[PDB]
RNA sequence: GCCCGGAUAGCUCAGUCGGUAGAGCAGGGGAUUGAAAAUCCCCGUGUCCUUGGUUCGAUUCCGAGUCUGGGCAC
RNA sequence: CGGAUAGCUCAGUCGGUAGAGCAGGGGAUUGAAAAUCCCCGUGUCCUUGGUUCGAUUCCGAGUCCGGGC
């Protein structure tokens, strides 16, 4: 039994992921999916690096443009999304090539997540609820109570995922631990994997700034102005805490200068940066590939492939 | 002589903070001086106390006119007189806060008696200029009054226009009236400019204020003005700041941008011309916006 | 020119009743199970502007100098 | 094929260190004042070589742009 293959292209933003997975486009028989939480949302185009109609035309990527910005994806939203998408392009012949920086999807698909509720939005405003009246500290100690094992590798204040080991008990009756010993589904592909990247340190930051500003003389500001019009939309909302549209969003909202969003944006972007590389340390599998040399980026896809 | 409190200061200064903050203390009654403020239904754009602050503070003065009437100096000077004599009539201290020092200055050192706006005259003196050029007129105004014809310059429309409307109207020209003075003050004044440290800092708060009031329904509000179909672009109230650039959005004559540009630029324009009016001003205490704690404070002692 | 204030970490600034210092932000490392561009954890780095006076000891109090922001004067 | 000069859009230096609008700064202010006016400039002329007493300018080469196959 032949495993069948893929490719996963991953590396941090400003790294030039975009541009080499259509450039593989021309040589390997392969189709693009989009492994992004951000690419995924109508009319979030310029602040995502998103790429344009020609370059669609040419090179068209699966998963982009499937949310409206008032919707939220997850992990397991992709994975489900990303294992039928590549069971129709190996069904045509062709390889599945994913690209994208937004590792815990990578890993999702890759290594399997294991079965658990999805988000109910009441239990969710419950616990929020008794957080503001009690703080996150309560919901800790009856965690503690309830999933120990949970409680030890959780932070007291990481809200995210302490109201998510409790939402899982409370719709269930079942903790967090208990679910997770049955573990995910592997992915049945034979998967070669790359993470391109930057030279140094130096110069991730300087194509970042770079790419920053160029966003903003793209029109990014009206492009979010457009967003804040629509009037249903607050930061809670994934799409709205997207680096570049938070900070823009404190513009509009008249919360910062237009220099502190500058100055706050970039920073984000640095900071989303830092967080794809320590992912990459970490991963197993990867070959390296320099950014600033596309040539023989290239070459060594097609000579490890 | 009884006692007044002069609140001036930029907008974006913290005027009407610091205003609500003495209330709670000294026996005062607040008195808006603004151009702008004395209009109904200007309310986001104008940066009105909101209906909460009103109730901790009465502000007299305010939405007390329709965007289709002209208000004048002369129209504030006798209404913050007659209202100062109220307050002074009831045991408390008029407290004057806004930044419309032209309305400051007229209340405090008078105006002369003159004739008011006719505008038919003015009409014919708009006529004229669009047939014969504004230099005309202004050598019309070297030939009767040489005075004022070698103060106003040949490119200010308004100036030019009122000195000869006060000698078309009375035969006598500008220079014989304004030889009467005031009618100055019958109070003893205690003067405050309040101002940011910086014209970084003051820039800042501007550009922001002014996001902070598109966020608030800003444009929906200029709609409604809009809406009307008798305010136009030669009203004082049309031209304030914020919503004159609207107006022309509305009109389809500019983009959203260029609006937001223009109405920012407008507004830090208009606050340098504040600071322009205060520095110099005779007697003025000035305190530091950023610090409302020390600035409090400095008022309670000089009274 | 005169008067007032500021000067301390890469940035904003708190503080040291005189015993040579710490918050946020930036930067570094790490965690990551249906919000992940999310949400968190851990770690840095000082001629305390210069100089003189008082002192056992001064970044701190005092004087002077320099740079910066205001006001006043033109 | 083109463009790179002020915070922004640009003009200009027949080779001798540069203006225009806008922004910005300073000023005036007598019944429209959030109006109406007046005054002032903001400089590694992208980098590097060549030619030159002197190059931002002329001529190469680099780099970034925006356009044409
Ligand atoms: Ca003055
Ligand atoms: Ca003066
Ligand atoms: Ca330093
Ligand atoms: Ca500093
Ligand atoms: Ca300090
Ligand atoms: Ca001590
Ligand atoms: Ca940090
Ligand atoms: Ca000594
Ligand atoms: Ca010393
Ligand atoms: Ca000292
Ligand atoms: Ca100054
Ligand atoms: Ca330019
Ligand atoms: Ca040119
Ligand atoms: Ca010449
Ligand atoms: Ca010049
Ligand atoms: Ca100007
Ligand atoms: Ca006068
Ligand atoms: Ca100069
Ligand atoms: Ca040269
Ligand atoms: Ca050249
Ligand atoms: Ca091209
Ligand atoms: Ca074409």
């Amino acid at each position: 039994a032949s495993l069948p293959k893929a490719i996963f292209l991953m590396g941090p933003t400003a790294s030039g992921k975009t541009a080499l997975a259509i450039e593989l486009r021309k040589i390997l028989p392969v189709e693009l999916i989009s492994v992004d939480s951000a690419l995924i949302y109508k009319g979030m185009d310029i602040g995502t690096a998103k790429p344009n109609a020609e370059e669609l035309l040419a090179a068209p990527h699966r998963l982009l443009d499937i949310r409206d910005p008032s919707q939220a994806y997850s992990a397991a939203d992709f994975r489900r999304d990303a294992l039928a998408e590549m069971a129709d392009i190996t069904a045509a012949g062709r390889i599945p090539l994913l690209v994208g920086g937004t590792m815990l999807y990578f890993k999702a698909l890759l290594e399997g997540l294991s079965p658990l509720p999805s988000a109910d939005p009441e239990v969710r405003a419950r616990i929020e609820q008794q957080a503001a009246e009690q703080g996150w500290e309560s919901l800790h100690r009856q965690l503690q109570e309830v999933d120990p094992v949970a409680a030890a590798r959780i932070h007291p204040n990481d809200p995210q995922r302490l109201s998510r080991a409790l939402e899982v008990f409370f719709i269930s009756g079942k903790t967090l631990t208990e679910l997770t010993q049955t573990s995910g589904d592997a992915l049945p592909y034979q998967v070669h994997q790359f993470a391109i990247a930057p030279a140094s340190r130096e110069l991730l930051h300087q194509r970042i700034e770079q790419r920053f500003h160029q966003m903003l003389a793209s029109g990014f500001e009206a492009e979010v102005r457009a967003l804040f019009a629509r009037g249903d939309l607050h930061t809670d909302l994934p799409s709205i805490r997207c680096v570049g549209y938070r900070q823009m969003w404190s513009y509009l909202e008249g919360e910062i200068s237009y220099d502190e969003m500058v100055y706050r944006g970039v920073c984000a972007t640095r900071q989303l940066a830092k967080r794809q590389i320590t992912w990459l340390r970490g991963w197993e599998g990867v070959h390296w590939l320099d950014s600033e040399k596309p040539e023989q980026a290239r070459d060594e896809v097609l000579q490890v492939v």
